[PDB]
Parts: structure tokens; C-alpha cells; sequence
């Protein structure tokens, strides 16, 4: 129930995934991503992230999809203990509303699509700046569902794409 406690739980479970099991779960999920973006050609700049503690991985055929449809990928970079910004491969910084879609990493999400991160709350602060109704999409493994209650500052997220 408690955020901190829930983090620890899920965190331990995700670090148990088999190298083969995980690669399969990631395949199902990446396929959905491609399925999600196909009928949305107005998404030309998209925010991704660099998989860290056994987070869902973006695979090769996903990056090929973006490459072939000319969809630019931007990644997060921290500047302070509270601020995060996004940049493209050539280190060019993209403002919040220059991005059309956000694939957000997470440790947990509940039934109302709220998400749980590592605590600093970078995304809660950042996502609050969006003014173009950009989809806010959490990326996760089915078992990352958890029963915690959202705090007043938590940005809700439009959807949670997982292995199902
Ligand atoms: N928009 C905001 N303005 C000021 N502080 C914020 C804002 N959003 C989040 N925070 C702070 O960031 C921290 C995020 O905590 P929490 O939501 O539990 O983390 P996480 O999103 O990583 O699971 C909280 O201490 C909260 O007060
Ligand atoms: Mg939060």
C-alpha cells in the first residue's frame, strides 16, 4: 500500500526475471508500441528512456519502426535533483511541447493509471508542462501493477502498455 514499501516489493520481483523470460515479455510489449503508433502519424517526436534496473527494454525492430517513419527520439537528462530535460541524439534540447508523445518508465502503476517511480518525482514535475494533450504512456511488465493511492501531485498517465 505504502509507496516506499511497494517500490521495494515490485523492485525485487523485476530483478528475478529470466533473461529469456524478460526478452519475450519485451517482445510482446514492443509489438504493442508499434501497433499503438502506426495509426498516429502526427507523432513525429517521441520521448523514450534508457533502460536501467531491469526496466522494459526498447528493442531493435521498434527503433527501426521509428527510423523508417521519421519519428525523432528524445531522451531524459537530469540537471538538478528535481529537473529533467529531453534531448535528441545530437544533444539538441527539446522543449516539453516540441514532443508529441511520452513513453514513461516506472516501478509501479495502479488501477487508475497513476504511476510509481524512484521517488525524486522528476516526471510529475515535468509532465505538468504539457499543453498539447500529448499521450502520457507508461511502459511496464504486467506484474508491475500495484495497489497504492495517488498523491495530489501525481500526473495520471493516459495509458499503461504492458505484456497483458
Ligand atoms: N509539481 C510538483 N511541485 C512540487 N513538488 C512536486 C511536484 N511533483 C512532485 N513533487 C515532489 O516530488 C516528490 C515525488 O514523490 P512521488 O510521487 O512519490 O515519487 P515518484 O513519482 O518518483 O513515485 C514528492 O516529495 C513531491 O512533493
Ligand atoms: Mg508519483
Amino acid at each position: 500500500m505504502d509507496k516506499n514499501a511497494l517500490r521495494k516489493q515490485i523492485l525485487q520481483k523485476r530483478m528475478a526475471l529470466s533473461t529469456i523470460e524478460k526478452s519475450h515479455l519485451d517482445q510482446k510489449i514492443n509489438q504493442k508500441l508499434v501497433a499503438f503508433l502506426t495509426p498516429k502519424p502526427c507523432i513525429k517526436t517521441i520521448a523514450l528512456y534508457e533502460p536501467i534496473k531491469n526496466e522494459v527494454t526498447f528493442v531493435d525492430f521498434f527503433f527501426e519502426f521509428l527510423k523508417i517513419n521519421q519519428i525523432r527520439a528524445v531522451y531524459p537528462k537530469v540537471i538538478s535533483d528535481t529537473e529533467i530535460i529531453f534531448i535528441d541524439q545530437e544533444t539538441n534540447t527539446f522543449e516539453p511541447n516540441q514532443i508529441d508523445c511520452f513513453l514513461i518508465p516506472l516501478v509501479g502503476f495502479n488501477k487508475d493509471n497513476y504511476r510509481l517511480g524512484f521517488g525524486k518525482g522528476y516526471y510529475d514535475r515535468y509532465l505538468m508542462q504539457l499543453t498539447r494533450q500529448q499521450p502520457k504512456i507508461g511502459i511496464a511488465y504486467s506484474f508491475q501493477k500495484g495497489d497504492f493511492l495517488a498523491d495530489p501531485w501525481d500526473v495520471q498517465l493516459d495509458l499503461i502498455i504492458n505484456d497483458e
